[PDB]
């Protein structure tokens, strides 16, 4: 785990894929997050 303020490091288990989820701007992405 080695995300921002704000963003929380999620893991999606059947398929096994990483997903992060912004709880700031409830936003979804496939990718390190920057800011």
């Amino acid at each position: 785990s080695k995300l921002p303020p704000g963003w929380e490091k999620r893991m999606s288990r059947n398929s096994g894929r990483v997903y992060y989820f912004n709880h700031i701007t409830n936003a979804s992405q496939f990718e390190r997050p920057s800011g």
